[PDB]
């Protein structure tokens, strides 16, 4: 029979501080995280501005010996699962080191360490490449660092599923506890795609808001002036643990995870159906999952990327699932401050909606100036919003057509 | 208690052939699917040999359009998804579509694609990379590609933990369809990094065999001249169905997969503990998972990579796990043929062992000459060996110390 499962942990990097409660209160002032890029030199670039962590030092975790063998992204993803296991005060003992594992995805991994290694190859040749090529770059190293360094040897794996990453990391990892696999997961994800390469790539594909004049403003989901989204780098992680688990050892418990849903689109390698016919499918099964009435949603932390086709089809996704009741719930996007994080978009998030749930406040969707044709909902537009929050739901949608749900609350 | 899951569908590339058939006849006459890499400047490494798929005609499978859009292991993975799906004769319907999921993998992805655009952006700048480089390169468009062309609403996800992605994708695909969120999954593993920075990357760390003299005598699991592993590319996917779904529609059952393993070594990034204290671990939860004695197991698909910490601690495992029951079961490494295909070795391998339990057989470890200290067990030595076998297990066990086994039954 299925078991309960709670938050007990919590971990970030964003665009808006080193960890969860400096990010948060950037969340509830309505802060963007959004700046031109310093790393490098970008004029020859359309977009050259995006979420960066600012200030991040890995010798808060890590040996420099060690950090300087690590793509960024895997640096982020451990900075975070070590704040999140920190957080959930958990001590990893030899009874326990069997049921514990992780599940920390990434949408993209380590460009930065391939584009490198690649000029490397390229300029001077195949002697030439690191040693740590492999072990540093791989999307499953920070699933694989993180045993390592706290003797987790319970499922360890990584998802892979572009901007649903994870929330789909999170939601599986639930699924490992409810079937009795696991009884402590550490869940989420990360991402530094902000090489010539990802910048380029995406921009390429004319993917990205071109608002290099004011980039703090270039993030707008739902405005009617909306050019697609920005590019932002983190980690996000959350410890997953069984009820009984968590009450038995008097853990402190943030909330809990009642839902989890997952669809394929099956309709395109990158646009959205306008309807948001696989959001939809999605969202209902999440909710079906959790044995909820769509009315008991207070709050949705929408996917919300600031692209044309993308903003509207969530719109039409909520207004299919929830009928009149669409109008009663709030639905924001943090990307409006954050930008997209990817792969670790879902982690984050998925912390915004525990936090939102703790603080019973709705997180503005800043930037939100002149909402779109039947965008007429409560976004939450511009400012931090208190309300009764008992159910939170937080979206995730990828190339691919990948769906991912998320439904939390509070715990009794 | 949990619904049982069947193999209805194969498909495969590999160095050995272009399909399940040729490469089993390949596999079972001990041929070596290892040669000199063509078409590449290989001068300056000190590996140039390794398993290359041979004649592979993606329009087969793909307009040119498409093809021109998406890295060759994404290639290799729908090849293998399209071949599985055809060899279940599985008819997708509105009425059964959302009950149909993807779970296809990779290890290291799109390196091809990422050296082709580094290529273009050194050279030419960022202008000149490809607008489809992002979603024709990233880890889960084998499953979106395969779920818009099929039509496909399940489940639609992609795991990556390295040289065990084949295996887990597998294994959770299981899971998914013993829960109840799937009624048919495809799921597997591809990979095309015998290419400059997967040659580069592995050649830098030392970890592949660089007998180049005689390619086909490289891989040589537990022999005591090995030197490393053999790189190889190629695919392998399965059909898994829910059991009374399959006797419906009177499908063909090749096996039932009855148990699914995994733990993590917490131990190193690239090598295992000596004992292989993890994989014993992995292969004791796959065998309570299917409720089965470890008297049951009559051959195991070893991970055998040819690396020499790695080969003998797959020794110590299976004699931890199996005591005296250990000279009795046959154990045979299929690398010894095919080369590591990386992410998609767990896939391959899968198939190899439900093959195994189709015809009776074990198949070969060729070039085990010299069998080295230790290495003691029936290893199928040079020859292919009919015996009875109720039971198979298939191990992987990759960097960042994750395992995977899986656990297939003779059905009736
Ligand atoms: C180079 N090192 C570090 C060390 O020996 O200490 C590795 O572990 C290693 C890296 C990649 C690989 F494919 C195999 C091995």
């Amino acid at each position: 029979s299925r078991r309960r499962v709670v938050i007990t942990g919590m971990g970030m990097l964003s665009p808006l501080g080193l960890d969860v409660p400096s990010s948060w209160e950037g969340i509830l002032a309505g802060r963007s995280g959004i700046a031109p890029i310093e790393h490098m030199d970008l004029s020859a670039y359309s977009t050259r501005f995006g979420g960066s962590v600012k200030g991040f030092n890995v010798e808060e975790y890590l040996s420099a010996k060690e950090a300087r063998k690590l793509d960024l992204f895997i640096q982020y993803g451990l900075a975070a699962s070590f704040q999140a296991v920190r957080d959930s005060g958990l001590e990893v003992t030899d009874a326990n080191r069997e049921r514990i594992g992780v599940s920390m995805g990434s949408g993209i991994g380590g460009l930065t360490n391939i584009e490198n290694n690649c000029r490397s190859l390229f300029e001077q040749g195949p002697r030439r490449i690191s040693p740590f090529f492999v072990p540093g770059s791989i999307i499953n190293m920070v699933s694989g660092f993180l045993s390592i360094h706290l003797g987790l040897q319970g499922p360890n794996y990584a998802l892979t599923t572009a901007q649903t990453t994870g929330t789909h990391s999170i939601g599986m990892a639930a699924r490992n506890i409810a079937y009795g696999e696991a009884d402590v997961m550490v869940a989420g994800g990360s991402e530094m795609a902000a090489c010539g390469l990802g910048l380029g790539g995406f921009g390429a594909a004319r993917a990205l808001s071109t608002r290099n004049d004011e980039p703090t403003r270039a993030s707008r989901p739902w405005d009617r002036d909306r050019d697609g989204f920005v590019l932002s780098d983190g980690s996000g992680a959350l410890v997953l643990e069984e009820l009984e688990h968590a009450r038995a050892r008097g853990a402190r418990i943030y909330a809990e995870l009642v839902g989890f849903g997952m669809s394929g689109d099956a309709f395109h390698m990158t646009a959205p159906p306008e309807d948001g016919a696989g959001a939809a499918r999605c969202m209902k099964n999440a909710l079906r999952d959790a044995g909820l009435d769509p009315r008991q949603v207070d709050y949705i932390n929408a996917h919300g990327t600031s692209t044309p086709a993308g903003d509207i089809a969530e719109i039409a996704a909520v207004k299919s699932v929830f009928g009149e009741h669409a109008h009663a719930l709030s639905m924001s996007s943090t990307k409006s401050m954050t930008g997209h994080l990817l792969g670790a978009a879902g982690a984050v998030e998925a912390i915004f909606s525990v936090l939102a749930l703790r603080d019973q406040v709705a997180p503005p969707t800043i930037n939100l100036d002149n909402p779109d044709e039947g965008c007429d909902l409560d976004l939450v537009a511009h400012e931090a919003k208190p309300r009764k929050i008992d159910v939170a739901l937080s979206n995730s949608f990828g190339f691919g057509g990948t769906n991912g749900t998320l439904v939390f609350r509070r715990f009794a």
